[PDB]
Protein backbone atom coordinates (compact mmCIF):
# COMPACT_ATOMS: atom_id res chain seq x y z
CA UNK A 1 0.00 0.00 0.00
CA UNK A 2 1.03 3.79 -0.97
CA UNK A 3 -0.27 5.24 1.80
CA UNK A 4 0.22 5.54 6.11
CA UNK A 5 -0.35 2.93 7.74
CA UNK A 6 -3.24 3.39 10.17
CA UNK A 7 -2.44 5.58 13.46
CA UNK A 8 -1.42 4.11 16.55
CA UNK A 9 -3.53 3.77 19.29
CA UNK A 10 -6.61 4.83 16.85
CA UNK A 11 -9.41 3.79 19.28
CA UNK A 12 -7.78 5.56 21.99
CA UNK A 13 -7.16 8.76 20.26
CA UNK A 14 -10.92 8.77 18.36
CA UNK A 15 -12.73 8.01 21.78
CA UNK A 16 -10.80 11.26 23.11
CA UNK A 17 -11.72 13.42 20.23
CA UNK A 18 -15.11 12.64 20.94
CA UNK A 19 -15.12 12.69 24.32
CA UNK A 20 -14.15 15.94 24.48
CA UNK A 21 -15.88 17.14 21.44
CA UNK A 22 -19.08 16.87 23.34
CA UNK A 23 -18.54 19.23 25.56
CA UNK A 24 -18.66 21.89 22.49
CA UNK A 25 -21.94 20.47 21.32
CA UNK A 26 -25.45 22.12 22.92
CA UNK A 27 -26.92 20.39 26.02
CA UNK A 28 -30.14 19.40 23.82
CA UNK A 29 -27.64 18.13 20.99
CA UNK A 30 -25.00 16.67 23.85
CA UNK A 31 -25.73 13.09 24.15
CA UNK A 32 -23.68 11.29 22.22
CA UNK A 33 -22.49 8.02 22.79
CA UNK A 34 -18.46 7.52 21.70
CA UNK A 35 -18.32 3.80 22.28
CA UNK A 36 -21.33 3.18 19.77
CA UNK A 37 -20.11 5.91 17.37
CA UNK A 38 -16.49 4.12 17.64
CA UNK A 39 -18.62 0.73 17.67
CA UNK A 40 -20.25 2.10 13.89
CA UNK A 41 -16.88 3.57 12.57
CA UNK A 42 -15.16 0.15 13.13
CA UNK A 43 -17.19 -1.62 10.66
CA UNK A 44 -14.69 -0.06 8.37
CA UNK A 45 -11.92 -1.87 10.12
CA UNK A 46 -13.54 -5.29 9.38
CA UNK A 47 -13.87 -5.24 5.90
CA UNK A 48 -11.11 -6.00 2.89
CA UNK A 49 -9.16 -2.96 2.84
CA UNK A 50 -10.11 -2.16 -0.81
CA UNK A 51 -13.77 -3.29 -0.67
CA UNK A 52 -15.39 -0.45 2.16
CA UNK A 53 -18.05 2.02 0.23
CA UNK A 54 -19.37 5.41 1.45
CA UNK A 55 -22.10 3.72 2.66
CA UNK A 56 -20.67 2.05 5.15
CA UNK A 57 -20.49 4.82 7.44
CA UNK A 58 -24.18 5.57 7.32
CA UNK A 59 -24.91 4.47 10.67
CA UNK A 60 -21.73 5.75 12.02
CA UNK A 61 -22.82 9.44 10.31
CA UNK A 62 -26.17 8.64 12.04
CA UNK A 63 -24.86 8.25 15.92
CA UNK A 64 -22.80 11.35 15.42
CA UNK A 65 -24.58 13.72 13.27
CA UNK A 66 -25.65 17.26 14.67
CA UNK A 67 -26.74 20.32 13.51
CA UNK A 68 -23.79 23.26 11.43
CA UNK A 69 -25.04 26.79 12.69
CA UNK A 70 -26.19 29.15 9.97
CA UNK A 71 -22.93 30.95 8.29
CA UNK A 72 -20.59 29.15 10.18
CA UNK A 73 -19.49 26.38 7.53
CA UNK A 74 -16.07 26.65 5.93
CA UNK A 75 -15.14 24.19 3.00
CA UNK A 76 -11.22 24.00 1.49
CA UNK A 77 -9.05 23.02 -0.58
CA UNK A 78 -4.72 22.80 0.28
CA UNK A 79 -5.43 24.51 3.70
CA UNK A 80 -5.70 22.19 6.11
CA UNK A 81 -3.65 23.31 8.76
CA UNK A 82 -4.58 27.46 8.44
CA UNK A 83 -8.14 26.08 8.52
CA UNK A 84 -8.14 24.50 11.92
CA UNK A 85 -6.11 27.19 13.04
CA UNK A 86 -7.92 29.66 12.02
CA UNK A 87 -11.61 28.04 12.47
CA UNK A 88 -9.90 27.72 16.20
CA UNK A 89 -12.01 24.53 17.63
CA UNK A 90 -15.17 26.02 16.44
CA UNK A 91 -14.49 29.86 18.02
CA UNK A 92 -14.74 31.57 14.59
CA UNK A 93 -15.90 28.96 12.32
CA UNK A 94 -16.79 25.39 11.79
CA UNK A 95 -15.21 23.71 9.30
CA UNK A 96 -15.79 20.01 8.51
CA UNK A 97 -12.70 19.21 11.31
CA UNK A 98 -14.70 20.88 13.77
CA UNK A 99 -18.06 19.16 13.38
CA UNK A 100 -18.10 15.77 15.78
CA UNK A 101 -18.01 13.57 12.55
CA UNK A 102 -14.85 15.03 11.12
CA UNK A 103 -12.92 15.83 14.00
CA UNK A 104 -12.87 12.16 15.62
CA UNK A 105 -10.88 11.26 12.05
CA UNK A 106 -9.26 14.11 11.33
CA UNK A 107 -5.61 13.95 10.37
CA UNK A 108 -5.95 9.96 11.36
CA UNK A 109 -5.39 6.73 8.73
CA UNK A 110 -6.98 3.31 9.30
CA UNK A 111 -7.59 0.04 7.29
CA UNK A 112 -7.40 -3.57 8.01
CA UNK A 113 -4.93 -5.93 6.67
CA UNK A 114 -5.20 -7.39 3.55
CA UNK A 115 -5.77 -10.93 4.17
CA UNK A 116 -6.14 -11.11 7.97
CA UNK A 117 -8.36 -9.62 11.07
CA UNK A 118 -5.73 -7.10 12.24
CA UNK A 119 -5.40 -3.62 11.33
CA UNK A 120 -2.16 -2.57 9.08
CA UNK A 121 0.15 -0.36 10.76
CA UNK A 122 2.69 -0.68 7.90
CA UNK A 123 0.40 1.27 5.19
CA UNK A 124 -2.99 1.50 3.74
CA UNK A 125 -5.15 1.67 -0.12
CA UNK A 126 -4.48 4.96 -1.79
CA UNK A 127 -7.08 6.29 -4.03
CA UNK A 128 -4.61 4.66 -6.98
CA UNK A 129 -4.55 1.16 -4.80
CA UNK A 130 -7.96 1.03 -5.49
CA UNK A 131 -10.74 3.82 -5.22
CA UNK A 132 -13.12 1.93 -2.58
CA UNK A 133 -10.35 2.65 0.83
CA UNK A 134 -11.83 2.81 3.47
CA UNK A 135 -10.33 6.68 4.36
CA UNK A 136 -11.70 7.89 1.34
CA UNK A 137 -14.66 6.40 1.72
CA UNK A 138 -15.41 8.05 4.95
CA UNK A 139 -14.53 11.22 3.65
CA UNK A 140 -16.32 11.18 0.56
CA UNK A 141 -19.28 10.07 3.20
CA UNK A 142 -18.45 12.52 5.37
CA UNK A 143 -18.59 15.88 3.04
CA UNK A 144 -22.06 14.88 1.66
CA UNK A 145 -23.22 15.37 4.80
CA UNK A 146 -21.48 18.20 5.99
CA UNK A 147 -22.57 19.72 2.51
CA UNK A 148 -26.06 18.72 2.93
CA UNK A 149 -26.11 20.15 6.58
CA UNK A 150 -24.10 23.60 6.26
CA UNK A 151 -26.91 26.70 5.35
CA UNK A 152 -26.43 30.58 4.92
CA UNK A 153 -22.82 31.89 3.64
CA UNK A 154 -21.05 29.13 2.35
CA UNK A 155 -17.20 30.00 3.35
CA UNK A 156 -14.20 28.54 1.48
CA UNK A 157 -10.70 28.85 1.83
CA UNK A 158 -8.61 27.70 -1.24
CA UNK A 159 -4.88 27.80 -1.82
CA UNK A 160 -3.29 30.44 -4.40
CA UNK A 161 0.16 28.98 -3.61
CA UNK A 162 -0.68 25.67 -4.51
CA UNK A 163 1.31 24.94 -8.19
CA UNK A 164 -1.62 23.19 -9.96
CA UNK A 165 -3.90 25.91 -9.40
CA UNK A 166 -6.25 26.94 -6.20
CA UNK A 167 -9.21 24.85 -7.77
CA UNK A 168 -8.59 21.25 -8.43
CA UNK A 169 -11.63 20.06 -10.49
CA UNK A 170 -11.45 16.82 -9.53
CA UNK A 171 -11.27 17.20 -5.47
CA UNK A 172 -13.19 16.76 -2.68
CA UNK A 173 -14.85 19.82 -3.07
CA UNK A 174 -15.23 19.25 -6.57
CA UNK A 175 -16.86 16.24 -6.56
CA UNK A 176 -18.75 16.09 -3.43
CA UNK A 177 -19.65 19.11 -1.98
CA UNK A 178 -20.47 21.48 -4.40
CA UNK A 179 -22.99 18.53 -5.36
CA UNK A 180 -23.82 18.24 -2.61
CA UNK A 181 -24.86 21.84 -1.58
CA UNK A 182 -28.65 22.57 -0.91
CA UNK A 183 -29.00 25.84 -3.07
CA UNK A 184 -32.48 26.93 -1.01
CA UNK A 185 -31.06 27.32 2.34
CA UNK A 186 -27.92 28.90 0.96
CA UNK A 187 -27.57 33.13 0.68
CA UNK A 188 -24.11 33.28 -1.01
CA UNK A 189 -21.30 31.58 -1.92
CA UNK A 190 -17.60 33.78 -0.61
CA UNK A 191 -13.98 32.13 -1.97
CA UNK A 192 -10.97 33.06 -0.17
CA UNK A 193 -7.80 32.73 -1.78
CA UNK A 194 -4.73 32.77 -0.15
CA UNK A 195 -1.37 33.37 -0.69
CA UNK A 196 2.00 32.23 1.19
CA UNK A 197 3.78 35.02 2.60
CA UNK A 198 5.87 36.36 0.09
CA UNK A 199 4.84 32.89 -1.15
CA UNK A 200 4.07 32.69 -4.88
CA UNK A 201 0.66 34.20 -6.33
CA UNK A 202 -0.21 31.17 -8.83
CA UNK A 203 -3.18 32.19 -9.14
CA UNK A 204 -5.66 34.72 -7.40
CA UNK A 205 -9.40 35.78 -7.80
CA UNK A 206 -10.47 35.08 -11.51
CA UNK A 207 -7.62 33.61 -12.74
CA UNK A 208 -7.04 29.74 -13.84
CA UNK A 209 -9.13 27.50 -12.25
CA UNK A 210 -10.71 30.32 -10.33
CA UNK A 211 -12.63 30.78 -13.28
CA UNK A 212 -13.79 27.25 -13.21
CA UNK A 213 -15.10 27.24 -10.45
CA UNK A 214 -16.63 30.69 -10.18
CA UNK A 215 -18.50 30.25 -13.57
CA UNK A 216 -20.43 26.70 -12.20
CA UNK A 217 -20.84 28.29 -8.94
CA UNK A 218 -22.52 31.38 -11.09
CA UNK A 219 -23.64 28.47 -13.68
CA UNK A 220 -25.41 26.48 -11.08
CA UNK A 221 -27.22 29.83 -9.86
CA UNK A 222 -25.26 30.85 -6.79
CA UNK A 223 -24.48 34.88 -5.33
CA UNK A 224 -20.42 34.39 -5.41
CA UNK A 225 -17.72 36.41 -4.35
CA UNK A 226 -13.81 36.10 -4.20
CA UNK A 227 -11.46 37.82 -1.66
CA UNK A 228 -7.67 37.35 -1.70
CA UNK A 229 -5.89 37.44 1.11
CA UNK A 230 -9.01 37.24 3.51
CA UNK A 231 -7.85 40.09 6.39
CA UNK A 232 -8.34 38.01 9.78
CA UNK A 233 -6.80 34.80 8.02
CA UNK A 234 -3.61 36.48 6.45
CA UNK A 235 -3.20 38.40 9.91
CA UNK A 236 -2.86 34.73 11.10
CA UNK A 237 -0.55 34.02 8.78
CA UNK A 238 1.65 36.85 9.63
CA UNK A 239 2.17 35.38 13.32
CA UNK A 240 4.69 33.63 11.72
CA UNK A 241 6.35 36.27 9.57
CA UNK A 242 6.31 39.25 11.84
CA UNK A 243 8.87 41.22 10.13
CA UNK A 244 8.19 40.44 6.96
CA UNK A 245 6.43 43.88 4.97
CA UNK A 246 3.88 42.27 4.10
CA UNK A 247 2.90 41.72 7.93
CA UNK A 248 4.36 45.57 8.67
CA UNK A 249 1.62 46.96 10.80
CA UNK A 250 0.68 51.01 10.57
CA UNK B 1 -17.11 23.03 47.61
CA UNK B 2 -17.58 25.94 44.97
CA UNK B 3 -15.02 24.66 42.14
CA UNK B 4 -16.11 22.87 39.00
CA UNK B 5 -17.23 19.53 39.74
CA UNK B 6 -14.79 16.87 37.70
CA UNK B 7 -14.64 16.80 34.40
CA UNK B 8 -17.47 13.99 32.72
CA UNK B 9 -15.03 11.56 31.14
CA UNK B 10 -11.68 12.68 32.80
CA UNK B 11 -10.53 8.87 31.48
CA UNK B 12 -11.70 9.21 28.34
CA UNK B 13 -9.97 12.63 27.70
CA UNK B 14 -6.81 11.97 29.26
CA UNK B 15 -5.83 8.58 28.02
CA UNK B 16 -6.94 10.75 24.25
CA UNK B 17 -4.84 13.49 24.96
CA UNK B 18 -1.86 11.05 26.27
CA UNK B 19 -2.56 9.08 23.55
CA UNK B 20 -2.62 11.90 21.04
CA UNK B 21 0.66 13.89 22.76
CA UNK B 22 3.01 10.96 22.06
CA UNK B 23 3.09 11.38 18.23
CA UNK B 24 4.86 15.28 19.14
CA UNK B 25 7.31 13.46 21.29
CA UNK B 26 10.74 12.61 20.18
CA UNK B 27 11.43 9.31 19.43
CA UNK B 28 13.54 8.34 22.25
CA UNK B 29 10.87 9.59 24.41
CA UNK B 30 8.00 8.43 22.75
CA UNK B 31 8.23 5.39 25.14
CA UNK B 32 5.17 6.78 27.33
CA UNK B 33 2.42 4.47 29.09
CA UNK B 34 -0.29 6.10 28.85
CA UNK B 35 -2.74 3.79 31.07
CA UNK B 36 -0.24 3.82 33.72
CA UNK B 37 0.20 7.67 33.99
CA UNK B 38 -3.27 7.78 34.00
CA UNK B 39 -2.96 5.53 37.02
CA UNK B 40 -0.31 7.46 38.64
CA UNK B 41 -2.55 10.17 38.38
CA UNK B 42 -5.52 8.44 40.08
CA UNK B 43 -3.36 7.57 43.10
CA UNK B 44 -3.99 10.97 43.78
CA UNK B 45 -7.68 10.96 43.07
CA UNK B 46 -8.63 8.48 45.54
CA UNK B 47 -7.98 10.37 48.35
CA UNK B 48 -9.58 12.65 50.79
CA UNK B 49 -10.25 15.76 48.28
CA UNK B 50 -8.76 18.25 50.55
CA UNK B 51 -6.14 15.97 51.69
CA UNK B 52 -4.04 16.34 48.15
CA UNK B 53 -0.33 17.09 48.35
CA UNK B 54 1.64 18.21 45.32
CA UNK B 55 3.85 15.01 46.72
CA UNK B 56 1.14 13.06 45.85
CA UNK B 57 1.74 13.54 41.85
CA UNK B 58 4.95 12.63 42.02
CA UNK B 59 4.95 9.39 40.18
CA UNK B 60 2.76 11.06 37.67
CA UNK B 61 5.14 12.93 36.87
CA UNK B 62 7.67 10.62 37.15
CA UNK B 63 5.87 8.74 34.31
CA UNK B 64 5.28 11.57 32.15
CA UNK B 65 7.99 13.70 32.28
CA UNK B 66 9.95 14.34 29.14
CA UNK B 67 12.82 17.37 28.37
CA UNK B 68 11.81 20.87 27.34
CA UNK B 69 13.80 21.88 24.42
CA UNK B 70 16.43 24.74 25.33
CA UNK B 71 14.53 28.81 24.34
CA UNK B 72 11.15 27.50 23.91
CA UNK B 73 9.32 27.48 27.81
CA UNK B 74 6.70 29.69 27.86
CA UNK B 75 5.54 30.72 31.26
CA UNK B 76 2.27 32.98 31.59
CA UNK B 77 -0.40 34.53 33.82
CA UNK B 78 -3.77 35.80 32.98
CA UNK B 79 -3.43 34.71 29.49
CA UNK B 80 -4.21 30.96 29.29
CA UNK B 81 -6.21 31.12 26.00
CA UNK B 82 -3.79 33.15 24.23
CA UNK B 83 -0.76 31.49 25.55
CA UNK B 84 -2.46 28.02 24.15
CA UNK B 85 -2.98 29.22 20.96
CA UNK B 86 0.12 31.70 20.26
CA UNK B 87 1.96 28.32 20.94
CA UNK B 88 0.28 26.46 18.83
CA UNK B 89 0.81 22.69 19.93
CA UNK B 90 4.67 22.70 20.37
CA UNK B 91 5.30 24.56 16.97
CA UNK B 92 6.18 27.86 17.76
CA UNK B 93 6.58 27.65 21.75
CA UNK B 94 6.16 24.55 24.43
CA UNK B 95 4.10 26.34 27.28
CA UNK B 96 3.38 24.03 30.22
CA UNK B 97 0.24 22.81 28.68
CA UNK B 98 2.10 21.51 25.65
CA UNK B 99 4.22 19.29 27.82
CA UNK B 100 2.56 15.12 28.34
CA UNK B 101 1.63 16.04 32.16
CA UNK B 102 0.67 19.75 31.35
CA UNK B 103 -1.46 18.36 27.87
CA UNK B 104 -3.58 15.52 29.79
CA UNK B 105 -5.34 18.00 32.42
CA UNK B 106 -4.91 21.25 30.91
CA UNK B 107 -8.70 23.24 31.67
CA UNK B 108 -9.78 19.82 32.87
CA UNK B 109 -11.26 19.55 36.65
CA UNK B 110 -11.41 16.57 39.51
CA UNK B 111 -11.55 15.21 42.66
CA UNK B 112 -12.93 12.56 45.02
CA UNK B 113 -16.40 12.56 46.91
CA UNK B 114 -15.91 14.23 50.28
CA UNK B 115 -16.57 10.80 51.77
CA UNK B 116 -17.07 7.94 49.00
CA UNK B 117 -15.08 6.52 46.52
CA UNK B 118 -16.93 8.09 43.74
CA UNK B 119 -15.52 11.27 41.66
CA UNK B 120 -17.01 14.27 42.67
CA UNK B 121 -19.27 15.31 39.28
CA UNK B 122 -21.23 18.15 41.17
CA UNK B 123 -18.31 20.58 42.47
CA UNK B 124 -14.81 20.70 43.49
CA UNK B 125 -12.82 22.40 46.64
CA UNK B 126 -11.60 25.86 45.58
CA UNK B 127 -8.27 27.39 47.41
CA UNK B 128 -10.21 28.81 49.88
CA UNK B 129 -12.40 25.39 50.69
CA UNK B 130 -9.18 24.35 51.56
CA UNK B 131 -5.72 24.11 50.42
CA UNK B 132 -4.51 20.69 49.63
CA UNK B 133 -7.19 20.07 47.15
CA UNK B 134 -6.29 17.40 43.76
CA UNK B 135 -6.48 20.62 40.87
CA UNK B 136 -4.53 22.92 42.99
CA UNK B 137 -1.75 20.51 44.07
CA UNK B 138 -1.62 19.20 40.72
CA UNK B 139 -0.58 22.29 38.88
CA UNK B 140 2.09 23.18 41.61
CA UNK B 141 4.20 20.12 41.28
CA UNK B 142 3.47 19.93 37.34
CA UNK B 143 4.72 24.36 37.13
CA UNK B 144 7.90 22.97 39.75
CA UNK B 145 8.87 20.30 37.26
CA UNK B 146 8.46 22.65 34.42
CA UNK B 147 10.40 25.39 35.56
CA UNK B 148 13.06 23.05 36.93
CA UNK B 149 13.08 21.41 33.39
CA UNK B 150 13.04 24.75 31.49
CA UNK B 151 16.68 26.34 30.04
CA UNK B 152 17.93 29.13 27.82
CA UNK B 153 15.68 32.00 26.32
CA UNK B 154 13.19 32.06 29.56
CA UNK B 155 9.86 33.70 28.28
CA UNK B 156 7.31 35.01 29.89
CA UNK B 157 3.22 36.64 28.63
CA UNK B 158 1.67 38.65 31.03
CA UNK B 159 -1.57 40.65 30.66
CA UNK B 160 -1.26 44.19 31.24
CA UNK B 161 -5.08 45.02 30.92
CA UNK B 162 -5.23 42.75 34.43
CA UNK B 163 -7.06 45.52 36.65
CA UNK B 164 -5.09 44.23 39.37
CA UNK B 165 -1.93 44.59 37.43
CA UNK B 166 0.57 42.65 34.68
CA UNK B 167 2.72 40.48 37.91
CA UNK B 168 0.60 38.73 40.56
CA UNK B 169 2.60 38.35 43.54
CA UNK B 170 0.73 35.92 44.72
CA UNK B 171 0.36 33.61 41.68
CA UNK B 172 1.62 30.20 40.57
CA UNK B 173 4.24 32.16 38.26
CA UNK B 174 5.86 33.72 41.50
CA UNK B 175 4.93 31.11 44.12
CA UNK B 176 6.50 28.01 41.81
CA UNK B 177 8.26 28.91 38.69
CA UNK B 178 10.12 31.84 39.56
CA UNK B 179 11.63 30.21 42.78
CA UNK B 180 12.23 27.06 40.80
CA UNK B 181 14.34 28.37 37.72
CA UNK B 182 18.10 27.13 37.53
CA UNK B 183 19.86 29.97 37.07
CA UNK B 184 22.80 27.97 35.79
CA UNK B 185 21.58 26.81 32.53
CA UNK B 186 19.03 30.44 31.81
CA UNK B 187 20.73 32.69 29.78
CA UNK B 188 18.37 35.43 30.37
CA UNK B 189 14.25 36.32 30.84
CA UNK B 190 12.18 38.10 28.33
CA UNK B 191 8.59 39.19 29.27
CA UNK B 192 6.00 40.12 27.15
CA UNK B 193 3.27 42.52 28.30
CA UNK B 194 0.54 42.04 26.43
CA UNK B 195 -2.31 44.38 25.96
CA UNK B 196 -6.29 43.78 24.88
CA UNK B 197 -6.41 45.39 21.28
CA UNK B 198 -8.34 49.05 22.02
CA UNK B 199 -8.42 47.51 25.76
CA UNK B 200 -6.85 49.12 28.66
CA UNK B 201 -3.32 49.59 29.44
CA UNK B 202 -3.45 48.88 33.19
CA UNK B 203 0.47 48.44 33.13
CA UNK B 204 3.13 48.24 30.90
CA UNK B 205 6.94 47.43 30.79
CA UNK B 206 8.12 49.24 34.08
CA UNK B 207 4.65 50.33 35.68
CA UNK B 208 3.31 48.93 38.63
CA UNK B 209 3.76 45.30 39.35
CA UNK B 210 6.15 45.17 36.56
CA UNK B 211 8.92 46.93 38.74
CA UNK B 212 8.29 44.47 41.50
CA UNK B 213 9.02 41.33 38.88
CA UNK B 214 11.78 43.36 37.24
CA UNK B 215 13.32 43.83 40.74
CA UNK B 216 12.79 40.46 42.08
CA UNK B 217 14.71 38.60 38.91
CA UNK B 218 17.35 41.38 39.03
CA UNK B 219 17.78 40.54 42.66
CA UNK B 220 18.48 36.90 41.93
CA UNK B 221 20.65 37.40 39.29
CA UNK B 222 19.28 37.20 35.77
CA UNK B 223 19.45 39.10 32.71
CA UNK B 224 16.12 40.74 31.96
CA UNK B 225 14.36 42.24 29.45
CA UNK B 226 10.98 43.30 28.68
CA UNK B 227 8.24 43.78 25.88
CA UNK B 228 4.89 45.31 25.15
CA UNK B 229 2.68 43.68 22.80
CA UNK B 230 5.00 41.31 21.29
CA UNK B 231 4.28 42.00 17.69
CA UNK B 232 3.92 38.05 16.80
CA UNK B 233 1.45 37.97 19.60
CA UNK B 234 -0.13 41.41 18.98
CA UNK B 235 -0.51 40.11 15.42
CA UNK B 236 -2.42 36.63 16.66
CA UNK B 237 -4.38 39.22 19.16
CA UNK B 238 -5.56 41.38 15.87
CA UNK B 239 -6.91 37.88 14.12
CA UNK B 240 -10.06 38.82 15.92
CA UNK B 241 -9.89 42.86 15.73
CA UNK B 242 -8.63 42.62 11.65
CA UNK B 243 -10.51 46.59 11.64
CA UNK B 244 -9.30 47.96 14.01
CA UNK B 245 -6.71 50.84 13.59
CA UNK B 246 -4.37 48.98 16.08
CA UNK B 247 -4.39 46.14 13.47
CA UNK B 248 -3.75 48.21 10.23
CA UNK B 249 -1.16 46.77 7.77
CA UNK B 250 0.72 48.86 4.92
N1 LIG C 1 -12.54 18.61 5.72
C1 LIG C 1 -11.63 17.65 5.72
N2 LIG C 1 -10.88 17.42 6.91
C2 LIG C 1 -9.92 16.43 6.92
N3 LIG C 1 -9.60 15.60 5.84
C3 LIG C 1 -10.38 15.87 4.65
C4 LIG C 1 -11.39 16.85 4.50
N4 LIG C 1 -11.94 16.84 3.23
C5 LIG C 1 -11.27 15.88 2.65
N5 LIG C 1 -10.30 15.23 3.43
C6 LIG C 1 -9.33 14.06 3.06
O1 LIG C 1 -8.15 14.03 3.85
C7 LIG C 1 -7.41 12.86 3.32
C8 LIG C 1 -5.95 12.99 3.76
O2 LIG C 1 -5.00 13.19 2.64
P1 LIG C 1 -3.85 14.32 2.49
O3 LIG C 1 -4.27 15.22 1.38
O4 LIG C 1 -2.51 13.64 2.41
O5 LIG C 1 -3.98 15.17 3.87
P2 LIG C 1 -4.39 16.60 4.34
O6 LIG C 1 -3.53 17.14 5.42
O7 LIG C 1 -5.86 16.49 4.54
O8 LIG C 1 -4.10 17.46 3.00
P3 LIG C 1 -5.06 18.43 2.13
O9 LIG C 1 -6.55 18.15 2.44
O10 LIG C 1 -4.83 18.12 0.65
S1 LIG C 1 -4.53 20.33 2.52
C9 LIG C 1 -7.75 12.94 1.79
O11 LIG C 1 -8.39 11.67 1.48
C10 LIG C 1 -8.60 14.18 1.75
O12 LIG C 1 -9.41 14.28 0.59
N1 LIG D 1 0.21 26.16 32.86
C1 LIG D 1 -1.02 25.96 33.28
N2 LIG D 1 -1.93 25.30 32.42
C2 LIG D 1 -3.23 25.09 32.84
N3 LIG D 1 -3.76 25.46 34.09
C3 LIG D 1 -2.80 26.12 34.94
C4 LIG D 1 -1.44 26.41 34.63
N4 LIG D 1 -0.81 27.05 35.69
C5 LIG D 1 -1.77 27.14 36.57
N5 LIG D 1 -3.01 26.60 36.21
C6 LIG D 1 -4.35 26.52 37.01
O1 LIG D 1 -5.50 26.55 36.17
C7 LIG D 1 -6.63 26.45 37.13
C8 LIG D 1 -7.90 26.95 36.40
O2 LIG D 1 -8.44 28.21 36.96
P1 LIG D 1 -8.90 29.53 36.15
O3 LIG D 1 -7.92 30.60 36.48
O4 LIG D 1 -10.36 29.78 36.40
O5 LIG D 1 -8.63 29.11 34.61
P2 LIG D 1 -7.69 29.49 33.44
O6 LIG D 1 -8.29 29.24 32.11
O7 LIG D 1 -6.40 28.84 33.81
O8 LIG D 1 -7.56 31.09 33.65
P3 LIG D 1 -6.25 32.03 33.95
O9 LIG D 1 -5.06 31.15 34.42
O10 LIG D 1 -6.61 33.01 35.06
S1 LIG D 1 -5.86 33.06 32.26
C9 LIG D 1 -6.09 27.28 38.34
O11 LIG D 1 -6.08 26.35 39.46
C10 LIG D 1 -4.75 27.73 37.81
O12 LIG D 1 -3.85 28.13 38.83
C1 LIG E 1 -0.39 26.37 0.11
O1 LIG E 1 0.31 25.70 -0.94
C2 LIG E 1 1.74 25.80 -0.80
C3 LIG E 1 2.37 25.12 -2.00
O2 LIG E 1 2.01 23.74 -2.07
C4 LIG E 1 2.17 25.15 0.52
O3 LIG E 1 3.58 25.33 0.70
C5 LIG E 1 4.39 24.25 0.41
O4 LIG E 1 4.28 23.32 1.50
C6 LIG E 1 5.07 22.12 1.30
C7 LIG E 1 4.84 21.25 2.52
O5 LIG E 1 4.87 22.02 3.72
C8 LIG E 1 6.55 22.49 1.13
O6 LIG E 1 7.31 21.33 0.81
C9 LIG E 1 6.72 23.52 0.01
O7 LIG E 1 8.07 23.94 -0.06
C10 LIG E 1 5.83 24.72 0.28
N1 LIG E 1 5.94 25.68 -0.80
C11 LIG E 1 5.89 26.98 -0.55
C12 LIG E 1 6.01 27.92 -1.74
O8 LIG E 1 5.77 27.45 0.58
C13 LIG E 1 1.43 25.81 1.69
O9 LIG E 1 1.75 25.13 2.89
C14 LIG E 1 -0.07 25.75 1.46
N2 LIG E 1 -0.76 26.45 2.52
C15 LIG E 1 -1.49 25.77 3.40
C16 LIG E 1 -2.18 26.57 4.49
O10 LIG E 1 -1.62 24.55 3.37
C1 LIG F 1 -6.63 40.06 29.86
O1 LIG F 1 -7.38 40.59 30.96
C2 LIG F 1 -8.66 41.14 30.54
C3 LIG F 1 -9.24 41.88 31.73
O2 LIG F 1 -9.20 41.10 32.92
C4 LIG F 1 -9.56 40.01 30.02
O3 LIG F 1 -10.76 40.59 29.48
C5 LIG F 1 -11.94 40.42 30.17
O4 LIG F 1 -12.48 39.14 29.80
C6 LIG F 1 -13.78 38.87 30.36
C7 LIG F 1 -14.18 37.48 29.88
O5 LIG F 1 -13.88 37.31 28.50
C8 LIG F 1 -14.79 39.93 29.90
O6 LIG F 1 -16.05 39.71 30.52
C9 LIG F 1 -14.29 41.34 30.25
O7 LIG F 1 -15.14 42.31 29.65
C10 LIG F 1 -12.88 41.55 29.73
N1 LIG F 1 -12.34 42.83 30.16
C11 LIG F 1 -11.76 43.66 29.27
C12 LIG F 1 -11.22 44.97 29.79
O8 LIG F 1 -11.67 43.40 28.07
C13 LIG F 1 -8.83 39.29 28.88
O9 LIG F 1 -9.57 38.13 28.55
C14 LIG F 1 -7.40 38.88 29.26
N2 LIG F 1 -6.70 38.43 28.08
C15 LIG F 1 -6.38 37.15 27.93
C16 LIG F 1 -5.65 36.77 26.67
O10 LIG F 1 -6.65 36.28 28.77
Amino acid sequence: WRAEGTSAHLRDIFLGRCAEYRALLSPEQRNKDCTAIWEAFKVALDKDPCSVLPSDYDLFITLSRHSIPRDKSLFWENSHLLVNSFADNTRRFMPLSDVLYGRVADFLSWCRQKADSGLDYQSCPTSEDCENNPVDSFWKRASIQYSKDSSGVIHVMLNGSEPTGAYPIKGFFADYEIPNLQKEKITRIEIWVMHEIGGPNVESCGEGSMKVLEKRLKDMGFQYSCINDYRPVKLLQCVDHSTHPDCALK
